[PDB]
DNA sequence: GATCTGGCCTGTCTTACACAGTGGTAGTACTCCACTGTCTGGCTGTACAAAAACCCTGCAG
């Protein structure tokens, strides 16, 4: 199988190279996509000539830092 | 005697139409920016009384 290939014969190569693994992960993406899931439950407008451009900027929206920031407020 | 076919019902599906919502927009109406004076009422240094409910005490029973 692929994975097995990729871990012994090719973790060590990447490792020495480019710093750090996992680190790219793409757990990111496919994991929060389940926000894509809710988004279009609550806030769509709805009609998909919109659905789309609404998610998006609740999506970006819920994405900057700087709301994440003012999110923790003194931890 | 034993079976065909319209007349009529209803149980089942289906199909228009209604609400349901949501972010965007327009139309509307209710809150102040700032100028300037100016009146009203609640704070501050002790003193005098007025009410008030319990407590003692006299004296009445
Ligand atoms: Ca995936």
């Amino acid at each position: 199988t692929n994975y097995l290939h990729k871990t012994l014969a090719h973790v060590p190569e990447i490792v020495e190279r480019d710093g750090s693994i996992g680190a790219w992960a793409s757990e990111g993406n496919e994991s929060g996509n389940k926000l894509f899931r809710r988004f279009r439950k609550m806030n769509a407008r709805q009609s998909k000539t919109f659905e789309l451009e609404d998610i998006l900027k609740h999506h970006w929206l819920y994405t900057s830092k700087y709301l994440q920031k003012f999110m923790e407020a003194h931890k």
